[PDB]
């Protein structure tokens, strides 16, 4: 199961850890990404995830928009993990470089409660623009289903760990 982990709270779980090799190593039944409403993986978490699974997430993520059109900045659709998990939870949270509501942060989180356990990055960080503390914030007080957070960047977990209320 998963392993090196720091308990936050009763349910949120922290590590300083490239997603893409703990989802590979743990092989979790979910695996969030950090999605746009497009499913267009091109970077970050999202690029990262699509890159191990030699474009077949974005090869399937194509015909579910061509099927469904796009998700909505909050939702998210739950598609194949491929070689990285049973399933892969898409979450696309609000992108603050897009003056998208940072407040849709919220409902985005509220999606992981339809899972017991997931593997998933902070939404809305790294290139989506958002406060990585705020986040995690939204994280603790939304979640209520056991959530391990992989943090790519170490000076960011150490931040994120050390000002954690
Ligand atoms: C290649 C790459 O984009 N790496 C990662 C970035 C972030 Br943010 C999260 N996890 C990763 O694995």
């Amino acid at each position: 199961s998963f392993s090196g982990y720091l308990k936050l709270t009763d349910n949120v779980y922290i590590k300083n850890a490239d997603i893409v090799e703990e989802a590979k190593k743990v092989k979790p039944t979910v695996v969030v990404n950090a999605a746009n409403v497009y499913l267009k993986h091109g970077g970050g978490v999202a690029g990262a995830l699509n890159k191990a699974t030699n474009n077949a997430m974005q090869v399937e993520s194509d015909d579910y928009i061509a099927t469904n059109g796009p998700l909505k900045v909050g939702g998210s659709c739950v598609l194949s993990g491929h070689n990285l998990a049973k399933h892969c939870l898409h979450v696309v949270g609000p992108n603050v470089n897009k003056g998208e509501d940072i407040q849709l942060l919220k409902s985005a989180y509220e999606n992981f409660n339809q899972h017991e356990v997931l593997l998933a990055p902070l939404l809305s960080a790294g290139i989506f623009g958002a406060d990585p503390i705020h986040s995690l914030r939204v994280c603790v007080d939304t979640v209520r289903t056991n959530v391990y957070l992989a943090v790519f960047d170490k000076n960011l977990y150490d931040k994120l760990v050390s000002s954690f209320l």
